[PDB]
């Protein structure tokens, strides 16, 4: 739960880094990676939590 | 990377449980407060890591 030090892994696959926000609309995501988005993002999954659609992923870094 | 274990709260204002991942260029930064990016977009400052000027925040939430 730190804001910092905290490079944990995805919540799917959970093998690689959480490097990869994902957004729907004006909210968006934390924990899964880059693969796991694309994955649902090829898909169009209306997110298991938020139920949206998702819009995009980017690359993503800490302070 | 499931539990209650992945908060990502404030990292200048106080370390409140609030959220808001940041992106620039299409590029972001994770592990800050909506408070946090709000000040840095408002004063105009380039990213202490990555030297970009930000664009955009969004309500990140967690599982
Ligand atoms: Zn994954
Ligand atoms: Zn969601
Ligand atoms: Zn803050
Ligand atoms: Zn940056």
């Amino acid at each position: 739960s730190l804001p910092l030090n905290a490079i944990e892994p995805c919540v799917i696959c959970q093998g690689r880094p959480k490097n990869g926000c994902i957004v729907h609309g004006k909210t968006g995501h934390l924990m899964a990676c880059f693969t796991c988005a694309k994955k649902l993002k090829k898909r169009n999954k209306p997110c298991p939590v938020c139920r949206q659609p998702i819009q995009m992923i980017v690359l993503t870094y800490f302070p």
